[PDB]
C-alpha cells in the first residue's frame, strides 16, 4: 500500500557514493544528496547547502550549509563531513577527468560547521549543475570510509537522503525503506523492493502477472510492442515522457572509410530514421537530425538536417570515387570495398535491431556494413581505443548535456575523442570546449557552442537516429507517476498514491 515493488536488471551495488561500475546511479541518488539540487528548468535550488556567494572572480565560493541534517546513522552532516567527502573524491580525481569540475577544484575546506569553501581554478559557469549531478559529488558519513579513503571502499552506505538500504539480496531483491529522520519532506512509501530481473520481456511478464507494481526506465525499459499493447489495456497504467537524450552513431573519421567526409555526409543521408522508428521502436522515439535536439540549451542553431536521400547519398558517394563494379552492389574505391564495422553491445536486442536495419539501408547505397556485437567490456575498450567504424551511442540528458557531453569529448573514455581525432579542427574544437566552460560572457559562450556544434555537425561526426523518451509502466492504484529533472533518477519520493 505504501509499500511497492519495482525491478532493476542487477543489484544495486555497494553504494559507494563516489565510485561508478557496480553501483546503480537511481540508488546513489535515493541514498545521497548533493549540496544544491537540479531543477527541471534547469536551475539549482538550496538542498544541504542554504545558500552560497563567490566572489567577483568567480573562483571562490562559500556554501552555508543547513545545520539541522543528520546522517541516517545519527551522525552530523556538517561543513567538515562535506570538505572530508570532496577530499575523497579528489584523492581520485583521475577517475572523475571526464567531469571538468573534478580538474577545476583546487581547494575544500570548512571554515566552520556550517560555512565551507570551495576554491576553483576558473571561474566554472557549470560549477552549480555539477555539484547536482547523483555522483560523484554527494556525502557519506565520514565515518563510514576505509583508512580514511572511499576510493577502495566503504563500509555502511550511510547517507543523508529520504531512502536507507535495508537489506540487499543477491539475484533476488534490494530493499529500502524511508529514513525517518530525514531532515526534507517525507515519502508517503514506505519501503521499496526491486525485484532483480535481467531480461527486458521476463519484466514484462513480472509486470503483467502482479510480480511487481512498476517498471521506471528508458527505451530499454521492455519490449516496445508490449509497452503499446500495455497502452491499449485498461488494466494497466502507461506513461512516456518527453524526449531526455540523442541515440546516435559516432562515426570513426580517423578510420578508412569513414575518414571521407563525402562517405559519413552520405552515410547521413542513408538511414530511413522515421522508417527504422516506425519498425524497430514500434513509433515511440523522435526522429533526431541534430546530435542534440533544438530544446537543448544553446543547441536552437537551425543546423540542416539531411533527409532520408538515397539518390542524394549515392551521388555524394559516386562523386567522391566510390563507384559499383560491374555486378556488384558493394562500391569500391583505390581498389577498397566500401567497408564499415558497427559496434554495438550484442545482448541489447534494441541496438541489435536497429543495427540490422541500419545495414541494410546502408546497404541500399552500396555500403557493406558488418555487424560487430560483443560484452560491455569489449565495446568499452573499442571505445576508448578507437577500433570502431561506426558505433551506438548516446547523449546523458539533462543537466549533462551539452556542457558534460562536450567537456568529455576531450578525452578517451567515451568514444567522442576517438571518433573525431581524424578531424584538422580537433585541437580547436577541444580547446573551444575549455574556454566555453570558462565563459561568463553570454555572447561568447553562445558563439562557442555554436562553432563547436557546427562544426561537428558540419563534418558528419555523428549520425543522429533519434531522440528517446522514459517510460513508465504501473499499476493503475499507484497514479501518476511523475518524472524526475535527472534522467537517471527515479522520483520514488513523490509517489503519492
Amino acid at each position: 500500500p505504501d509499500e511497492i515493488t519495482t525491478a532493476w536488471p542487477v543489484n544495486v551495488g555497494p553504494l559507494n557514493p563516489h565510485l561508478y561500475t557496480p553501483n546503480q546511479m537511481f540508488a546513489q541518488s535515493m541514498v545521497y544528496e548533493p549540496l544544491v539540487k537540479y531543477q527541471a528548468d534547469g536551475s539549482v535550488i538550496p538542498w544541504l547547502a542554504k545558500s552560497w556567494t563567490h566572489s567577483e572572480d568567480g573562483k571562490t565560493w562559500t556554501f552555508t550549509l543547513r545545520d539541522d541534517v543528520k546522517f541516517s546513522n545519527g551522525e552530523p552532516f556538517d561543513a567538515e563531513a562535506a570538505a572530508e567527502n570532496f577530499r575523497a573524491v579528489l584523492d581520485n580525481r583521475q577517475r572523475h577527468a571526464w567531469l571538468e569540475l573534478a580538474n577545476q577544484i583546487v581547494d575544500v575546506k570548512a571554515l566552520s560547521k556550517t560555512e565551507l569553501q570551495i576554491t576553483l581554478k576558473s571561474a566554472y559557469y557549470p560549477f552549480l549543475q555539477e555539484l547536482a549531478l547523483p555522483r560523484p559529488f554527494r556525502f557519506i558519513a565520514p565515518s563510514q570510509f576505509k583508512n580514511h579513503e572511499t576510493m577502495n571502499g566503504i563500509k555502511a552506505p550511510i547517507g543523508t537522503g529520504p531512502w536507507i538500504l535495508q537489506e540487499s539480496k543477491l539475484n533476488q531483491y534490494d530493499v529500502f525503506v524511508r529514513n525517518e529522520n530525514y531532515w526534507g519532506e517525507k515519502p508517503a512509501i514506505k519501503k521499496i523492493t526491486f525485484n532483480v530481473i535481467p531480461d527486458p520481456t521476463t519484466r514484462a511478464v513480472a509486470f503483467e502477472t502482479g510480480d511487481i507494481d512498476l517498471l521506471y526506465g528508458n527505451e530499454g525499459l521492455l519490449p516496445l510492442d508490449t509497452f503499446a499493447r500495455f497502452s491499449q489495456n485498461p488494466a494497466y497504467h502507461t506513461q512516456l515522457s518527453q524526449p531526455i537524450e540523442t541515440v546516435m552513431l559516432a562515426l570513426n573519421t580517423a578510420k578508412a572509410p569513414t575518414n571521407e567526409l563525402a562517405v559519413r555526409e552520405a552515410l547521413n543521408y542513408a538511414v530511413n530514421k522515421k522508417s527504422l522508428i516506425d519498425n524497430a521502436l514500434y513509433g515511440t522515439q523522435q526522429v533526431a537530425d541534430t546530435l542534440f535536439a533544438p530544446s537543448v540549451p544553446y543547441a536552437n542553431l537551425g543546423l540542416k538536417p539531411s533527409q532520408y536521400d538515397p539518390q542524394k547519398a549515392k551521388a555524394l558517394l559516386e562523386k567522391a570515387g566510390w563507384t559499383l563494379p560491374a555486378g556488384k552492389d558493394i562500391r569500391e574505391k583505390n581498389g577498397q570495398p566500401l567497408r564499415i564495422e558497427l559496434s554495438f553491445i550484442g545482448t541489447d536486442a534494441l541496438s541489435k535491431s536497429m543495427a540490422e536495419i541500419i545495414q541494410a539501408d546502408m546497404r541500399q547505397i552500396g555500403a557493406d556494413v558488418s555487424l560487430i556485437g560483443e560484452e560491455e567490456s569489449s565495446i568499452y575498450a573499442r571505445q576508448r581505443d578507437g577500433r570502431f567504424g561506426m558505433i551506438f551511442h548516446r547523449t546523458w540528458g539533462a543537466p549533462y548535456d551539452p556542457h558534460a557531453f562536450l567537456s568529455s569529448m576531450r578525452v578517451p573514455s567515451h568514444a567522442d575523442f576517438q571518433a573525431q581525432q581524424g578531424l584538422a579542427d580537433k585541437p580547436l574544437i577541444d580547446k573551444e570546449i575549455g574556454e566555453v566552460l570558462a565563459t561568463h560572457d553570454e555572447t561568447q559562450r553562445q558563439a562557442l557552442y555554436r562553432d563547436i556544434l557546427t562544426r561537428l555537425h558540419d563534418e558528419a561526426v555523428y549520425l543522429p537516429i533519434s531522440y528517446i523518451s522514459m517510460m513508465v509502466v504501473s499499476k493503475p492504484e499507484l497514479g501518476n507517476i511523475p518524472y524526475a529533472p535527472i534522467a537517471t533518477e527515479i522520483p520514488f519520493e513523490q509517489i503519492k498514491p
